[PDB]
């Protein structure tokens, strides 16, 4: 049994911290060692080990000093962060066995070639790769990959509490209504988050039950969305729509 904590990072985002009944934790993609630090001092937790999703800074910044801190600790991530402290290189379909409990690893390319996700049911730590309302922006994947990635994320089941890295829900979901403005759901969705958003609280962890609800790169399938799409293109391809739309979020 394992408890979820959120430290804030940067201008936006999340260190996840999950930690197991002894108190002992692991660190999900530290992109500051600072605000960890004094975490773990606050909650007296035993960092056994960092998960790094992908190389950005912003995850895996905090790697190092973390390390010098807790030499106990194993940083796992992709071979694209061998070079940003990881020592103990994931795969995909690997299993790992973090504070007692089982995480599996699944390649989830797209934001990065190698980005992966670490999931742990209900824990889903995925990085850049799904938002709440959106996806990572393709910085090195194609939008072929990023597509079975979300495909891949959207498999997990209904209770999958999505862990992802940012604090861009608000800003997704305004896309999202520029999309379909009469989507009750997301709707529903802008007005919780604005309010969230305006008392300085965060929108994460989401469940995906109702995460694919309210997120259009996981409505490609979706007759509304579809239709709408269908309304300036005519898309056959998933992969093209769900192009179509990243490529919409790239510029609004
Ligand atoms: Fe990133
Ligand atoms: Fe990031």
């Amino acid at each position: 049994s394992m408890n979820l904590n959120s430290i804030p990072a940067f201008q936006d985002n999340y260190i996840w911290v999950l930690t197991n009944d002894e108190g002992r934790c692991v660190i999900v993609d530290p992109g500051e060692a600072a605000p960890v630090l004094k975490a773990i001092a606050e909650h007296k937790w035993m960092p056994e080990a960092i998960f790094l999703t992908h190389h950005h800074h912003d995850h895996v910044g905090g790697v190092k000093e973390l390390l010098q801190h807790f030499p106990q600790m194993t940083v796992y991530g992709p071979a694209e962060t061998q070079d940003k402290g990881a020592t103990h290189l994931v795969g995909d379909g690997d299993t790992i066995r973090v504070l007692g409990e089982k995480f599996t690893l699944f390649a989830t390319p797209g934001h990065t070639l190698g980005h992966v996700c670490y999931f742990s049911r209900p824990y889903l730590f995925c990085g850049d790769t799904l938002f709440s309302g959106g996806c990572g922006r393709l910085f090195e994947g194609t939008p072929s990959q990023m597509y079975q990635s979300l495909m891949k994320i959207n498999s997990l089941p209904d209770d999958t509490l999505i862990c992802c890295a940012h604090e861009y829900t608000l800003a997704n979901i305004k896309f999202a209504l520029s999309i379909l403005p009469h989507d009750s759901f997301i709707n529903e969705y802008y007005r919780k988050v604005k309010e969230l958003r305006v008392k300085k609280q965060m929108t994460l962890p989401v469940i995906l039950k109702n995460e694919r609800k309210i997120n259009l790169f996981l409505r490609t399938e979706d007759i509304d969305l579809i239709n709408e799409i269908n309304k300036e293109t005519i898309l056959q391809q998933p992969e093209a729509r769900f192009a179509w739309l990243r490529s919409k979020k790239d510029t609004f």
